[PDB]
């Protein structure tokens, strides 16, 4: 965090500023009697405020608080009261492009201070003045302080509601009022909310007191300028305590239930039957809160969230309804193209010519889907932890291995195996992607991709340090036999000599001691010297290595097994063509509001550990 | 869980319901008047009850409860005072299949209301009137709301004793009514419990209550309908703290101390003789809460149950007193029969006929209680975790073998040691079975069954898919060698290169890498890349996924074998003929009662860490 210049520095008009720094009144009160004639003497107060930047004193006074300053802000806009540019003093403006459109008001809300405030804005202070400046508006979180750049979201984002109850009650505040980032009051709170549970957190509270006193519909479906409503938004950026919120709101009073995404329809003991709205949730729109929140638009914080009520139920009847009938058929429509793809060249000549015709139309099948989906695939994807794109090459390297292979084939370059016989040992690892399916075996598979990128990778790369270094000091010993024989030469070039470093790794071959070295003793010293940074260095520590692994994830291995299959859930759904999604949660009720649009779902939830606990007291 | 139809859903008669719903009585009471004479100007009120459900206004008023609620009641009944159709109005029942039988008392209790309720029940309302409905009693837990389906069951299954205390001193009341599943007070009491220790749990206070005021042994006697009493059904449902205050309940006041199953005879200090009474605990009866808290009849609670004072040392006094001494004899008989199937048969010609004689005897002694012991085994437990099954199989198998063999002896089919040679490898594996009998191994057994199947079964299933594909892909890239030899082919078959692929794994044989492949580059490719999927990323792997295993585990594997100990303790019982079962643990006393019908068993318990806590206060 770098700034270029600083909004309170503390290190003939400099008067003016000392004064109010150290909340000295004796010596600004007969002093500033002094300046009102030196305007006259001479409709444009210049000498008060400062040059470089706009602050004034009235920014100065609220940036340097102490106990005199109440005794100061008073006297300080009668003086603007006498030369009659109190309207210019008041909304005077920060001018530094990190901090621009600051004004008094802003300053006086941050200082937690309610009497000044009110007294600005009695005095004709701007509201809904933007505080448009690179530093009110950073980059990243901690470039600057982002708060929706108005006196009324900063009283907001901060935790004093009776500045926000006094600027609710103002008729001239405008409460759908978008900043440059085109937030707006909601979508500042929940940028300025946590993921992480907290006893006191007011911005859920102060949520619900900013949406009641507006009492409509237009904060909560406001676009965003990347275009995101409140709802959307907190699913975007993780927040779980209010995505729970808003999910399930319910309004008990009447004139204010339209402003209810859940509507209890009966309860008795332990179950109730709450009937939720899905009007933003289902995915019948774009950027639905159950599309962002499953793809890895969300950090850290997934299934916390994506087992919240409205949508936790809303992928289990999307998988028991149309997604498990369609992943057993693409395990059955892969496993027989991989069987027919062994089965049709294993047999290959040194009529079932039908049964390759099928491998043809559905290697082509494969990667048209896979082509397609390389396109709609994005490098901020690419290389992540949930990915779901790794399988995206496999299935696609092995659908156009096969299409290169039979080109070749009547073609006839001789290559046509070059690249088929890779397509099976490819093609029946890519087996292990439709295990997903079965729990046991799918946390299984999770297990598998962590351990393959956290440590296999971290050991094969310093293993090939140790294996290129040794298998050129090894090589480099050894001269020529004599009779121009073969013989004499386990060791006699590179790869010659690393091939015999590999197999003293895994355990085969013979160790032989005499293997025609000019330096016998030396040979020997760099043989009993890899096979202990190797065998008893990194191969029993390779083990050790993954059991910090399957200790630290198998608490979370059955967490990441389930937005894998979610994921799957509705990238099976956006396969189906428009007149195939047709069947839908349920129809238009829970309200007559504006002649019911309102895509209601009812869910029944029988809980009985609260209640249980509920009676027990 | 899914209802056809809601109880109360709140999306000319619609008045009556209207007005009830929201609570408002001055549009009601007015408007009552007018309906007194609709009848008249036309004995059956239909029109202040629905027609699709049987639901009425009193229902619909108690339903939707409000502070004014209680004004509608009161002028709700009395309107049926002068139409004297209170019987039919109060005694009204519900018509759906889901909710059937439901009364206007159902609802006034279940909504935390003694006023009303009282009211109602004073005004003749339908004591024990039974709530049938197909949510009332669910399929499973999740399904609705089982509380007994009796308003009485219903305020106990809920926290309101006064409302249980009003039904008890009723006169009408019958406390010993059975519902549709043939349960009783106590029985939905027990099902509605938990296992799992909380701190203010009301089923034990209130299970205390109902059966002391009844102060019989009817209600603790009644059968189910699946036919179990309360105390059993409590072990069939795993309900710890009702069998431990069940099992241990002690009434100290006179005319009720016949309603005691512990009678505690002295006491000094640390040791006290208590006096049980297992008069349903042995295995005397059928269905014993003994039998049935042993096999897995209980889910996930068991050892904190099967250590009740009870019937925990009813194992001790079966185990030292007859098991140990057949545990001993089943060892010592199979490893003689073990050792002789592998002497007489080791030295097979390429009088001791006696002792082949014995294995002819004894292999039938194994497979015809093997044989009826598959009988009495049920799908419900060939698959799950403490099964003890997979051992009545190699039991039989290794002795179905054995007089499979000698029959094809005698014929000489030849295959006489196809199935003869089998016999040994399993007997001898069959012999850990017999390692129950010591802590130290007993608990090493156990994490083998547990290692064998968490762990190995998936990696060898994954190990075969990589078998597999490498196993084609290698063997298909080699042409036929030349000379019409068996030269250049370690991999020329599917079985040659699966098995060369095997030895690779173990570490082997020697890697040739000039195995006349037409691409040598690529033979190497895929030789270089099979290692690193089973010894790099999964062998090594392997011993990080037992881990996790061997430590979750640990402290739980002395707590299963207990129970695979105490399960042969009982499978030894009942291989006793009925006079070798005359040796019980004590006569009848503890009370005159009905002529002393009271199998009791006195254990002395010298307990020091609750003693020695007592006096330091
Ligand atoms: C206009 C022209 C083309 C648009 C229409 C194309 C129709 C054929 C597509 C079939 C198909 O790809 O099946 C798919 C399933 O789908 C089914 O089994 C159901 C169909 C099989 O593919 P997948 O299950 O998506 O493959 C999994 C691998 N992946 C997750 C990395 C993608
Ligand atoms: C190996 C991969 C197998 C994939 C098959 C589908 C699948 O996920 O299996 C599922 C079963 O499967 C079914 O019940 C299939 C139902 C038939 C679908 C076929 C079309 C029917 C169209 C009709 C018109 C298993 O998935 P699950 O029940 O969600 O997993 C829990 C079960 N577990 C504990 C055993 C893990
Ligand atoms: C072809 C891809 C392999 C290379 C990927 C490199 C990607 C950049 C490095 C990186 O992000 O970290 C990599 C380091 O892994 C390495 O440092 C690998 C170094 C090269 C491996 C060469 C092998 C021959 C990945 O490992 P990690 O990020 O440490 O793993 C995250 C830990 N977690 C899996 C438990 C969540
Ligand atoms: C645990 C560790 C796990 C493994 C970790 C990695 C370790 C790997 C060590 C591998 C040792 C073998 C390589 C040297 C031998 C060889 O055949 O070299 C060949 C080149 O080499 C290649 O073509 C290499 C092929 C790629 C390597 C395998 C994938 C690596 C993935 C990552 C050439 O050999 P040559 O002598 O010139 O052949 C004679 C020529 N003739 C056949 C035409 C007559
Ligand atoms: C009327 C006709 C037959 C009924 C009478 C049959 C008498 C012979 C039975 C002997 C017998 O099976 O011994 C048993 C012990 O028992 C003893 O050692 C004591 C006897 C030995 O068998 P087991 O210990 O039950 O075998 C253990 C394996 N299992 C636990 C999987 C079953
Ligand atoms: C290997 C399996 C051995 C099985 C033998 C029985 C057995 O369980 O051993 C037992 C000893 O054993 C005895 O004390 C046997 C008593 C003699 C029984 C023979 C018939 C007597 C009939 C007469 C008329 C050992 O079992 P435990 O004492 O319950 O285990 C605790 C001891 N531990 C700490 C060493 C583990
Ligand atoms: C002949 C029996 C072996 C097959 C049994 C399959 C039974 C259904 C799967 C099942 O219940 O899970 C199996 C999965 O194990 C697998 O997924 C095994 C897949 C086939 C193995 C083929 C090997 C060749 C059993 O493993 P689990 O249930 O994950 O283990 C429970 C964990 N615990 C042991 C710590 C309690
Ligand atoms: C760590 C991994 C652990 C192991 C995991 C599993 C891995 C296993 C790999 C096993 C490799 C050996 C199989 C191929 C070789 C073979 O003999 O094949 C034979 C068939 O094959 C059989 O008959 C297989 C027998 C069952 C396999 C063993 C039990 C598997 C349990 C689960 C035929 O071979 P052939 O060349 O036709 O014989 C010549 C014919 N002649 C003899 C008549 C002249
Ligand atoms: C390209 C062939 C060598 C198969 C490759 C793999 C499967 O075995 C990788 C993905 C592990
Ligand atoms: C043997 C390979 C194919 C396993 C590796 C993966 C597949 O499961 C990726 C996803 C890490
Ligand atoms: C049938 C023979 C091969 C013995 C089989 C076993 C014992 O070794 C299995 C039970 C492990
Ligand atoms: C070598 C085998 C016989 C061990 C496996 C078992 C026996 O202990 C079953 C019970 C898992």
């Amino acid at each position: 965090p770098v700034f270029s210049k600083p909004m309170d520095s503390n290190i003939l008009k400099k008067r003016i500023f000392a004064a109010v720094s150290e909340g000295c009144v004796e010596e600004l009160v007969e002093l500033l009697v002094e300046l009102q004639e030196l305007c006259r003497r001479r409709f444009l107060m210049h000498k008060l405020t400062a040059s470089d930047t706009g602050k004034t004193c009235l920014m100065k006074a609220l940036l340097n608080i102490n106990p005199n300053t109440k005794e100061i802000v008073r006297i300080l806009l009668a003086f603007a009261e006498e030369n009659d540019i109190l309207g210019r003093f008041i909304n005077a403006e920060y001018t530094e492009e990190a901090y621009e459109g600051q004004t008094a008001l802003n300053i006086a809300i941050e200082r937690r201070q309610g009497d000044i405030a009110a007294l600005l804005i009695a005095a004709g202070a701007d509201v809904n003045a933007h505080a448009k400046g690179a530093f009110f508006n950073p980059k990243y979180q901690h470039e600057g302080f982002y708060f929706g750049e108005t006196p009324l979201a900063l009283a907001a984002c901060t935790n004093q509601p009776e500045i926000v109850q006094l600027l609710m009650e103002h008729e001239q505040t405008d409460i759908t009022s978008r900043d440059s980032r085109g937030n707006n009051i909601l979508h500042a709170l929940v940028t300025v909310a946590e993921d992480f549970k907290t006893q006191n957190d007011f911005v859920k509270r102060m949520y619900d007191m900013i949406l009641l006193r507006s009492g409509n519909w237009e904060l909560e479906t406001t676009r965003n300028n990347d275009g995101l409503t409140p709802l959307q938004l907190a699913a975007k950026m993780g927040k779980a305590e209010i995505l729970k919120y808003i999910l399930s709101r319910e309004i008990k009073e009447k004139r204010l239930r339209s402003l209810s995404r859940k509507f209890t329809d009966w309860a008795y003991g332990p179950v109730s039957s709450s009937l939720y709205d899905l009007t933003n949730v289902d995915t019948t729109t774009d950027n639905s809160v159950l599309e962002i929140t499953v793809y890895n638009t969300n950090i850290d914080n997934r299934h916390e969230m994506l087992t919240l009520e409205p949508l936790h139920t809303l992928l289990h009847m999307k998988w028991k309804k149309f997604a498990k009938h369609m992943f057993f058929l693409s395990f059955c429509f892969y496993f027989f193209y991989n069987i027919t793809l062994t089965l049709v060249s294993y047999y290959r000549p040194r009529l079932q010519l039908l049964g390759r015709m099928f491998v043809l139309i559905w290697a082509m099948c494969i990667s048209v889907k896979e082509g397609i989906a390389i396109f709609l695939l994005r490098p901020s994807d690419l290389q992540s932890i949930l990915s779901d794109a790794w399988f995206h090459f496999v299935f696609f390297i092995q659908a156009v291995l096969v299409i290169l292979s039979v080109f070749l084939y009547l073609f006839a370059y001789k290559e046509y195996l070059a690249c088929l016989v890779l397509a099976m040992a490819l093609g029946w690892a890519n087996m292990l992607y439709y295990t997903r399916g079965f729990q046991s075996m799918g946390m299984y598979s999770v297990m598998i991709q962590k351990v393959i990128l956290h440590d296999v990778l971290k050991f094969l790369f310093v293993y090939i340090v140790f294996l290129l270094g040794f298998g050129v000091a090894l090589a480099s010993l050894i001269e020529k036999c004599p009779k121009d024989n073969k013989d004499c030469s386990s060791y006699g070039s590179f790869s010659d000599a690393v091939l015999e470093l590999f197999k003293l790794t895994i355990g085969l071959g013979d160790l032989n001691i005499q293997q025609n070295s000019k330096y016998p003793i030396l040979f020997l010293f760099l043989l009993i010297t890899y096979v202990i940074l190797t065998f008893v260095l990194l191969l029993n520590m390779l083990i050790a290595l993954m059991g910090e692994t399957v200790e630290n994830v198998s608490k979370e291995s059955e967490r990441i097994w389930r937005l894998q299959r979610a994921r799957t859930i509705l990238e099976f759904e956006k396969m189906l063509p428009e007149w195939l999604r047709s069947r839908f949660r349920m129809g238009e009720l829970c309200k007559v509001a504006e002649d019911d649009f309102r895509l209601c779902l009812r869910i029944n939830e029988v809980k009985w550990t609260e209640w249980k606990t509920h009676v027990s007291f």
